């Protein structure tokens, strides 16, 4: 029998051996755009055919974990993992169960933290396709072929997951072939799209904005004769926009380089704030009618820009 | 006798094991809401019957804890633990004893770190079900039935409990029943409600926010014609008020993606005062009555607001 | 002799085993009052008598490290400890003895962490009776007897030990017995009483707010004549008095639930300041005699009030 | 055969054994300034020739990872290395290939953390050429000799990546001898050119510098005779540089002890302001001209100064 | 031969074993006064003579990692190691070479984090003795004599080190007797001294402080019929020495509890800056002279105390 084939593939020589995959994603941990990787805990499941472990009999046999050592498995691993862990809770996270005509199960709990790479340009309606991707580190496709068990019923947990600030709308497994230098390996690749909620940006940090602006506006309204007011007014505007930008800037790290879209229309808002301290300035100067006039320019060019940012920034 | 057979649970094939748990949980380490999760420190005990460990006697002997590894222990394993680790002090915090009619005692020091989801909506009054769930790995109800050993008596330490921010009110332990692909499972959920303090967050939030608001009242009773009480009473209101929400705004880090209730009323607080700060302007606009009848109507109007606030989030 | 009773305790059936133990703080390396544990590094030294291990001959003799997988060693354990580790810097830092008579001596290096917890009421001059108590976590009572070699003498490193922030002044060693559920066990808890020194917070801290509340009162000597010398000294008390507050709650992250000693006296301090404010606003209403009154009423009431608040913290 | 002989390099005693090395660099997972290093996944590829692992055949056979236990396999280790890990995903993550000439190829995924020495004095547009050097540890040149499989095109992968903040756009392999103590080592260095972006600090950084500046330059226009809009725009001012110059040093920790250029330019745009604010004061005490003659100077004199600055940080 | 001698150490009763030691920092990765404590990786090695590891020959043999294993290796720790790992980047970084007369050498790549206490009273100039001690955690003086293998040239790398911050400028090598109850131990001591450069804190802390005085000289020559320039020299000022206390105090988190020297003259600025103010308050009260004489008083005086504290914090 296997005693020393333990190191032998199923088939040693000849045709490959076909493990079918199945994925359950019991919680998505954490997901970090600073580090650009999501920790996500995951039920790896495998079957595939050991012709030398067959047995007579009718029903199968779960065994312990510790036959692991004993029994040949597949070199199933994460593409793009930085570190993973199969859980040692209380023993080894391994089910193995050994079936009558061959096929053994193998399941494993594995806490994995997978690198997508994420472009942050819409920042707060970006969704980021990450995958997580299976692949025989050492066996190539002609020892060790990769498949899904149920095509796209193979991963289970996505439909229903629903994390802090993302939501999972559409996710797909596909069979791809990776070419190396080693050889050629048949990957799974378990690709799902984020999406962060619309809401709260717009809630808590667009509404104060748009608050600032109105104010911006109604500063408009109070005149240099009431100089009490209007000191209050700006002081307000401008402590009030720094530390909005302050906010902004605080809630995600120094790490991303790329044109991001809150950062945009808050500097947009900072600049409309800023003429309009400029436009009142230049009209004290020369009138040592333009504000009549801006009074009613500003409403309108302001709502069409913000309607030409939207369209840009949701469709095209 | 079991030689190469603790691989082989007990009873192989035929009526299943009944394994009785018993949990103390020592410590509950930590309550991050920021990564949605508990770290506590459980002493995990075990008791099932091994027929093929039978021996002659009348009393009851506790071996050494790397016996374990050449007997047949149960895969108990935490359903949603992100790490875990068995405590290596000294040497492995296993208990094993061996009983004469085949009773096995297992004990563990588990420190884990279970992942409950929590709705921070009503962030300062929050009940959290949080809930810890052991579950067998590998064999099924078919081959291994999970029970408490003294319904929710099983369970000790809890009661006397009393964490820094939070306190548990009702725990209880139920035995369900997990429907899953490889097949059913008999889980052990121990569910404990844990409440946060109440007077702290108001002692220490909720009354500065009070006080500001009062300060606010009191600027109407300042008139003009004393600009710099007028001045001064303002800019402490509004410096107050932005260090109030900041100091807010820092002791939650930005994880949450959910309408709290701290920040509502925050964000009443500061909608009053700048409603205040705006009516004055606008009395002062058309003076150049309604000050002295605001005085009157805004204390009731409040006060009414505030209750109804309080009633909605205490009672329905 | 004990080829495979390494798993079994010397006299294994009949009279348990006296270990005599013996602890030497190394350092503790850290305290962390958010977390509410410390961080030591103690030399555990363990003497038992193991008849099986007996030989011929006069002197002792130190064994490799690596004989401890071939013996029995004690099961101890350290009760709260939430995260602990034998050091491997060269090989593993264990010391065996053997000796003529039977006596083994065992001694490890372990760096732990145990949670004791912190009242942070009087968190100036808080005194915390921190313990760290070792237990065998298999063997009870009727199995291992733990016992201190030489009593109070049996800890070193705790008088000379002088930390950052705190100082042993009391620490003492005793014999409990726990009652568990599995059985009754001998428990060695050295208790220490650490306390915080008090010169540091009161010149660092204490004194500002002193000098603070000495400008509150010179702000009364000034008239309102000198609009620019009241407003700059207003401004310096008032800011002075929210950087302080600012700087008092950003020493400890928001974990505590507790009312403090520094929290109140701060408190305080800035109602005596709001309260200053406000009687010159008020007197300044009523004349458009008080003033002078209070120049004498509030330095006695003030001092009274500070001699019963420092009676209330150091006394009863 | 090779039994005991696995503690033996092939051909013990004689000639070295010539080991061909290929890098793939995965990814680089992090570039830690403030530590001076950074983390990188590599695919580690080592080709020697077993003259005792031959056997009879014309294909190569992949062996399971289990079988390094019992081979000889060169002792690598990368120089600067602080902490690195073999990638445990489900089993080792290592490919064993064995050859019918005895070829042996071994390849491992290593995440590990190399210590380059960063220099940040040019720190907006700071080129750092960190390396990745591999050696054995315990043979020196006369037993093992590193090579590069296929000299700059050993390693791949470096060309095609973007991190966040750095491009590589020059890297390459050398074979040096490093001379140690002990003996003679053959050391295989890729080295490469992090350059970061210039253009995200420049239109974040550098344009809102500019503008503080520009607004400066307009505050000459505005007299005294308008006290509010001189107060005004004097307070916007000097709150922004503060702002900024806040923003800019807490983007990098307290860590590095040299002077950067980005601090230079900073500290030039706050000693300008400071300046005009000096000079302003200076112009209407002596009136109690100048101002005219320096609204034509600065800006000359300002312009030549920054593209002087440029052309020393960019060229020479 | 030592067949189960492996655990005994050379000459096994009788003579102790001499073991000669070199010592190679290659990098001091990180010094942290916030934990007291100094992180650095070291290439240990050490020299003794096994007579049952002897054979004929003229050469010596490099053997593998694992070999370890199966010989006596001494059993080297350092004293004060709060956290210490041998690397294992490819293999286990362990060099063994075996010697004709029987000579052993054993290398090993330690990344040790030592315990030293810092004192930073005069913190900006501080020089701290760092130590790196090598003790037998087993075998006492009568069994293992450690010794350095050329005295200051066994230790190498700290010459040529250079931090970030610090710089050792001398170091030394002591074999110190250290008398515990177990036994005596010869102690291999490394000790050097870490001194902080001195002008960066004084170009980027002392500078600015010293221009705020400058300010608030020149702010005793603004007289009080210009109200807006004292209005605005003074809020600068006041402004930027807060934020300059801020900054200080911001750069070492709260855990040290002595009294520091660029506290010290910090706050001595803050008091003098403090007592301008004052006085210049003071002289308007009297006039509704002393300035004058106080424009030639203060920079004297001044001058001279700068001298005493710098010669006190210097020399002695
Ligand atoms: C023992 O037998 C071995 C196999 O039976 C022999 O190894 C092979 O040796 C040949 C040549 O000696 C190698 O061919 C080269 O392989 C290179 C790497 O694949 C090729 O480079 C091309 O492909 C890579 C990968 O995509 C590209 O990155 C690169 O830019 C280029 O396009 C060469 O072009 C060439 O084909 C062959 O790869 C080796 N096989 C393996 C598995 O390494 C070995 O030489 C024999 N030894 C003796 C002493 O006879
Ligand atoms: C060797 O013997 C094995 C067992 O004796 C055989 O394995 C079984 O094979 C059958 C069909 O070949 C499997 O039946 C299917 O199982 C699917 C997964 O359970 C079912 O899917 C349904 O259930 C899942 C889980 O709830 C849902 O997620 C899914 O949406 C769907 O509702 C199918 O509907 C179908 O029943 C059976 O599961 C296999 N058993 C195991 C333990 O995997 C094996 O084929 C035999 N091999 C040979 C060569 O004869
Ligand atoms: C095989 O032999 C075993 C021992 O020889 C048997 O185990 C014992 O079984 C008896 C009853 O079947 C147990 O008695 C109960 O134990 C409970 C737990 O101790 C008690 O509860 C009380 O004490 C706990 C602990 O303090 C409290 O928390 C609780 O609230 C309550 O006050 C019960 O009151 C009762 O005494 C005994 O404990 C078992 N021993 C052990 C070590 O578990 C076993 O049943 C035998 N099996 C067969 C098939 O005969
Ligand atoms: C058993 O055999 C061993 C080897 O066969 C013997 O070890 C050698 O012993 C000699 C002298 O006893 C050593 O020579 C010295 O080595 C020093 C270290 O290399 C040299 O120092 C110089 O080089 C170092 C390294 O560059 C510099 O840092 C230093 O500043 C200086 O420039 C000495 O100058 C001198 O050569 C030799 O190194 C040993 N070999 C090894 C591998 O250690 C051993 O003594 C024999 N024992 C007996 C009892 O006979
Ligand atoms: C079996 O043989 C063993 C050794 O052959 C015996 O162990 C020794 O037992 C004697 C007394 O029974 C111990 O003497 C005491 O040791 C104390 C600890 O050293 C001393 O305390 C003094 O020194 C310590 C350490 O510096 C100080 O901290 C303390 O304050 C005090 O000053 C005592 O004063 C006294 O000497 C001896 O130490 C033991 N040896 C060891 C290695 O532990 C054992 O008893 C024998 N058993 C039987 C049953 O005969
Ligand atoms: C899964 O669904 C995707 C669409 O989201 C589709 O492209 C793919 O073919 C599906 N895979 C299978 C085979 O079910
Ligand atoms: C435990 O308590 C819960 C809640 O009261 C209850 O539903 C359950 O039946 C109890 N179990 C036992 C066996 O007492
Ligand atoms: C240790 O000290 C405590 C406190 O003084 C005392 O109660 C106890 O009895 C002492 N133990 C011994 C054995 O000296
Ligand atoms: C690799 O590239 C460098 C830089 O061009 C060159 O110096 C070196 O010789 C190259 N090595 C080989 C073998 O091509
Ligand atoms: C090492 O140098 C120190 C002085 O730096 C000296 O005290 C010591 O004796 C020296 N050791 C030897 C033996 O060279």
């Amino acid at each position: 029998t296997a005693g020393y084939n333990k190191f032998l593939r199923p088939n040693f020589g000849g045709e490959p051996v076909q493990i079918a995959l199945t994925l359950d994603i019991a919680s998505i941990s954490s997901i970090s755009e600073s580090n650009m990787d999501y920790t996500a805990t995951i039920y790896l499941r495998q079957r595939w055919m050991d012709q030398r472990l067959v047995f007579e009999g009718n029903k199968s046999f779960t065994l312990d974990a510790r036959l692991v050592e004993f029994l040949w498995v597949p070199d199933t691993y994460i593409v793009e993992s930085k570190k993973s862990f199969l859980h040692e809770v209380t023993v080894g996270n391994r089910l193995i169960r050994l079936f009558s005509n061959g096929t053994v199960l193998y399941a494993l709990r594995i806490t994995t933290t997978v690198a997508c790479n994420m472009d942050l340009s819409k920042y707060p309606m970006d969704t980021q396709t990450c995958k997580l991707q299976l692949e025989s580190w050492g066996y190539d496709g002609n020892d060790v072929e990769f498949t899904w068990l149920r095509g796209n019923d193979s991963v289970r947990g996505l439909e229903h997951l629903r994390l802090a600030q993302y939501t999972i709308e559409r996710y797909f497994t596909l069979v791809t072939r990776s070419q190396q230098e080693t050889g050629n390996y048949t990957r799974l690749v378990l690709q799902f799209e984020l999406r962060r909620n619309v809401l709260y940006f717009i809630l808590e940090t667009y509404v104060p904005s748009t608050f600032l602006v109105v104010l911006s506006w109604v500063s408009f309204w109070i005149s240099l004769d009431s100089v009490p007011a209007r000191t209050c007014i700006g002081v307000t505007t401008v402590l009030s926009m720094t530390t909005l930008m302050i906010g902004s800037r605080t809630s995600l790290p120094n790490t991303n380089c790329f044109i991001k879209a809150i950062d945009v229309y808050l500097g947009i808002c900072f600049s409309f704030v800023f003429g309009a301290l400029l436009e009142y300035a230049v009209a004290h100067y020369s009138s040592l009618n333009v504000d009549h006039y801006s009074k009613l320019l500003f409403p309108l060019i302001f709502m069409l820009a913000n309607v030409f940012y939207w369209a840009y920034y949701m469709y095209f």
